[PDB]
DNA sequence: GTCAGTCAGTCAGTCAGTCAGTCAGTCAGTCAGTCAGTCAGTCAGTCAGTCAGTCAGTCA
């Protein structure tokens, strides 16, 4: 039809969702609209892991494009961490740290709101055994079975990567 | 005892069979003379910690 649609991504509701394609065509558009979905909701915060540092000092308008789908309440930015309606929205952090992040308090996982995982053609960003890594987050965002749903998000199809 | 001979040994003559030098393709051998990926340094660029410069939340 029109745009990105995860509706059925969401109802043959994998504990853990994968999905690949449509570079920049939406793939980010209706997954970053959800975890604000939830949020209107009132459900939980989010988790944004970033490949790098530098790519964090420009990201800060995130929700800009989620306004035409959710204008009615407030959606904003106070700096490094996000806030709607002054409530904290997501906890955002490149790679590198993880580690000294592991020992704090998680209690709050909505839903996994990153994409571009793995770029084709692109293993210098890429850290050895990365995929024992994501189950290091993973398990660093779980408390229970429940309050976390997950995605993965190449731009394109391909049969080569370990995962 | 002459005329001089007319059917076997005899020697003038081969006559196809014979040996083995002598070049000879040729033989893969081979070993060595040519040549094609292999790596080390150095060139450009990616990480994630510094410096250390600065608009600004709690106060004079
Ligand atoms: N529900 C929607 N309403 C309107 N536009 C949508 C919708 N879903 C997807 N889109 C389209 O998606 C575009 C933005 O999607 P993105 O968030 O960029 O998806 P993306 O594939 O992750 O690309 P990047 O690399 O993340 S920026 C918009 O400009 C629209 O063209
Ligand atoms: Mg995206």
């Amino acid at each position: 039809s029109l745009f990105y649609n995860p509706q059925k991504m969401l109802s043959y509701d994998r504990i853990l969702n994968f999905v690949i394609g449509a570079r920049g065509i939406g793939k980010s558009y209706a997954m970053k609209v959800y975890p604000i979905n939830r949020f209107i909701k009132y459900g939980e915060q989010f988790i944004y892991v970033r490949r790098y540092k530098p790519e964090l000092a420009k990201v800060s308008n995130y929700f800009n494009d989620v306004a035409q789908e959710f204008p009615d309440h407030e959606l904003v930015v106070k700096g490094r961490r996000f806030y709607i309606d002054g409530k904290l929205a997501g906890w955002a952090i490149p790679l590198s740290v993880w580690q000294s992040e592991k020992s704090n308090a998680y209690p709050n996982v909505s839903t996994i709101v990153f994409d571009e995982f793995i770029r084709e053609k692109d293993n210098s960003n890429y850290i050895p055994n990365e995929v024992s890594a994501l189950l290091n987050l993973m398990d660093t965002v779980f408390r229970n079975r429940e309050r976390v749903r997950c995605i993965c998000l190449s731009n394109a199809v391909s049969v080569v990567n370990p995962y």
